[PDB]
Parts: C-alpha cells; structure tokens; sequence
C-alpha cells in the first residue's frame, strides 16, 4: 500500500533522470511500480501529483536538515557556519537533480508547487534573517540594510544560482565552485560595509 | 508595412499588461492592430513570434543603454558606478514588466526566448567580469574569487531578485528596496575580504 506508493516515487524519480514528466505516461510509472494504470490512480490524481509529493519530500529532507542544524551549533567561525547552512541546499538539491529540474519547471503551471516553493521559501528567509539579527545583536554582523530584505535577496541568489548550476545553463557556475562564490557573496554582504 | 508590425507590437504589449500570451488569440492581435488575422500572419507566424521580437526590443534596450554608460564614464565612487549600471537593467526591465514576465515564462516553451536570454546574460556576465578584472588591475578591488564566477552569480540574483520584485512574489523584495538591495550586495561582494 505505502509499499505502492513508494514505487511509483521511485519510478517517478527515475524516469525524470532521462526526461521531462510531458514525456512520461502514467502507463510508464504504473508498468515501472509494477502495479496496473487504475491502481495507479488509486494512489495518485495523476503524473503532476506524484512530482508534486517528490518535491515536497525533497523540500522537507533539506528543511530537516537546516532544523538538525539549527539545533546542534557547529563549533567555527561565522565564514564556516553560512557555509554549512548553504551546503545543506547544495546537497539535498544536488543529490536530487531531476526532482529538482522538474519541480522547478512545474511552478509554472502548478499552483500547489508554486506555493509549496514559496511557504518554504519565506520558512528559509525568515531563518536567514533570524541568523543575521543575532549576529547584529552580538556585534558581529553591522546594521546596514534591513535583514528580511538582505536575506530574501541572498535565498534568492541561491535558488537561481543552484537551479542554473545543476542543470548545467549556460550561463551558470560550475558545480564545483558554486558552493565557495555563493559563501563569499553571503558573507562579505552580511559582515561587509 | 513596418506601421502595421509596430501596431502588432503594441496591441500584443499591452494585451499582455492584462492577461497571459496563452490568453490572447491571434484574433485579439490582429483587431487590435485594425488588420485581419490573415495580414497578421504576413508579419507573423504566430502569437509566440510576437513576444520574442517584443522581447528581442526590450532586452537590446536594456543593452544599448548599458554601451552608452560603457562609453561615458560617470563621474562618481565606486557604489555609484555600480548602482547607475544596475539601474539600466531596473528602469529598463521595470517601464516593460508585462513583456518581461511573459518573456521569462516563455523560456520554458522557447528555444529562441531561453537563447535570446542565454545570449545577453553571458554578454553582461563578461562585462560585469571585465569591470571587476579592470577594477583589481587599478587596486580598487581584492583578487578573492575568480571574477567571472562572482560575475555570473551576481547576474543569476539581479534576474530573479528583479523579476520576482516587478512580478509583486511571495517572496520578494518590495520594488522600493530592490536597488539599494542589490547595490549592497554587489559592492560588498567585489570589494570585501
Ligand atoms: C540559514 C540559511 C543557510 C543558507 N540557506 C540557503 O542556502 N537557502 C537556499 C538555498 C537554495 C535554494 O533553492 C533556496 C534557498 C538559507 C538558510
Ligand atoms: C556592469 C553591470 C551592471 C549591472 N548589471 C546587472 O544589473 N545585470 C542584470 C540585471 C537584470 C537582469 O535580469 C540580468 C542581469 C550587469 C552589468
């Protein structure tokens, strides 16, 4: 049943490795779960349903992660503790290129995904500026622009940054050094004045 | 002739002021210009043709006014250098918002629209790097990352921090914030250690 559904996640995932979910039948994702078309249906309203719960899954994993995290302060500087927080998105995201890819594209066309990238999105702002806050509490960080503006501007940067840089745009970074410019440019903007 | 495509052009600007491209017919464009569907398709093969020349005008715009700076020094500090170039890209992009949000869609569906953008995003990328090297070469700015990787993600934020800023997202910076937003970034980006 759960066993099912999870079936036809992994053959969902799967197929997205080698092409967009227009080029995919239910008929594919029921004949790869091993389970027939109206069983299908069943467990999923259709093929945008199932690629809406993978992405919600994926979004969950890395907002999980940045709570783990938030929780167990890593014993480093304040260059090390962005870098962590931004790795969390660089690996979740990155270990998951095609739901990634493919949710991304349907924000256009889904209501329900639009709005899951935008809840967890304000979630991930409003961290960053909670960080930031502290850090100008402290001392550590200058008051120079408002944090909530400062942070949406940067979770931005990283979205469209990593999105470009997994898909392989051009133009984009390379993989291999996305995650340094991305910690730079949060830092320097942050403690900078 | 070149009266009836500028008709076209127009009508098509401002339908998209109201509703999507998916939304306007052929038949809309062509009352509009006071031309019959027919003539429509002698300057036109279709709706999608329309938005990549409307597209095509507003984004060489935005690159001639960048060459006019290019050839007229300024004569300001460093911030404002910078905040004069990214203005080109928020006045120009912002006085078309309807073209601008139909044009970013449309990279989705368009080979020649995600070209088209492709194409200017890795001239002003070059420039951006161009001006960073010029700027280390004089000892204005430090030799931190590569400048064309910075480059690239400081174009990769204006595009989405902009887009979402003029499209009113949840979330994004207000309109009113989103020069000084990303003035600070990027001046605390190429010059900060
Ligand atoms: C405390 C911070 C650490 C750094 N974070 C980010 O990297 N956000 C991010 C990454 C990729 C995306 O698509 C969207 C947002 C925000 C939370
Ligand atoms: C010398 C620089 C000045 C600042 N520029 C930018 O604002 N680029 C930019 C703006 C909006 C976009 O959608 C995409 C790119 C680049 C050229």
């Amino acid at each position: 049943g759960d066993d099912r559904e999870l079936a036809i996640l992994a053959t969902a995932e799967n197929l997205l490795e080698d092409r967009p979910l227009a080029d995919i039948s239910v008929d594919d994702l029921a004949k790869g779960a091993g389970i027939s078309r109206p069983t299908f249906y069943f467990y999923f309203p259709s093929k945008e349903a199932v690629l809406l719960t993978l992405l919600d899954r994926v979004v969950n994993q890395a907002d999980m992660a940045l709570q783990t995290l938030a929780e167990n302060p890593a014993d480093t500087d304040r260059e090390n503790m962005w870098r962590t927080g931004i790795n969390v998105f660089f690996e979740t995201f990155g270990s998951h290129k095609a739901v990634t890819r493919a949710g991304q594209a349907a924000r256009a066309t889904s209501v329900e995904v639009a709005e899951l990238w935008s809840t967890f999105m304000q979630k991930w702002i409003a961290y960053t500026a909670a960080v930031i806050d502290a850090e100008r509490d402290r001392g550590a960080a200058p008051r120079t622009l408002p944090a909530h503006e400062l942070a949406t501007a940067l979770n931005l940067m990283n979205e469209r940054t990593l999105f470009a840089s997994f898909a392989g745009e051009q133009p984009s970074v390379p993989e291999a050094r996305v995650l340094d410019t991305l910690v730079h440019i949060w830092v320097t903007s942050i403690y900078g004045e």
